[PDB]
């Protein structure tokens, strides 16, 4: 009753977001001008 | 019961985002101008 | 009961997104202006 | 009772969105003007 | 009745965000002007 | 005697070259395996 | 006796290549594996 | 007797490359594995 | 008898390399494995 | 008999190489593993 | 008989290498593992 493990690996500029219960969660947002 | 184990390897700006329950997870989103 | 692996290799600006129950999951939205 | 195992391989500007219950998954929308 | 392990490795310029309980997590947001 | 003002907008993945004198001149090469 | 003023706007992943004299310029080359 | 002012803007992943007298220049090359 | 001016502007991961007199430059070459 | 004045702006890890005379420059070379 | 004057700004995380003669100048070389 779980998520499991979930991993990444040699990732440049890199995010994970991880939880049991996300709500909207994002990838970056904004860069530049 | 579960997800199970996701991984990703040597990838440029990679965002990955793990859950049980996600509600609209999103990929990058505003880069440039 | 369960997903499973699900892997990605060698790739430039990437973004999966696991989960057991998504709701409206997306790739990128917003690159440029 | 799964999905299995799908990867992918050396690809440039990928996402893919793995789920055992996906409502609604996209490609990548939005890039440009 | 858990998330599990969700590591990441050598990666450059990085964040992850984990929680029992996220509410609208988010990647970077604001580099650049 | 000049070559004047060449311009490209909104486009992805976009190179052009400008000379007053090319010598082969060339597009992408080599994406994929 | 010039080229003049040659430029681009919101283009991801771009590279132009500008001189009075080039030989053999080139686009992107070796992507992937 | 001169190149000229060639600019670039609001681009992400980006190299130019400027000379009065360039021999071989390039775009990117090597990405991936 | 001379180049001009080249600019860029809110570029991200971005490499100019300007000279009189070049020899083989160079966009960016090996990320990733 | 020069080259002029080259400038960048906001630009997330950049890297400018100038010179009068340069042999082989480069854009980055090795990142990740 | 010179170069000129070449700026940047507001720049994260970046080298630039001015020389006269400049044989060989690089771009990062090795970040991770």
């Amino acid at each position: 009753t779980l998520f499991g493990t979930a991993s990444t690996g040699t990732s440049l500029f890199s995010s994970q977001n991880n939880a049991f219960a996300q709500n909207k969660p994002t990838g970056f947002g904004n860069f530049g001008t």
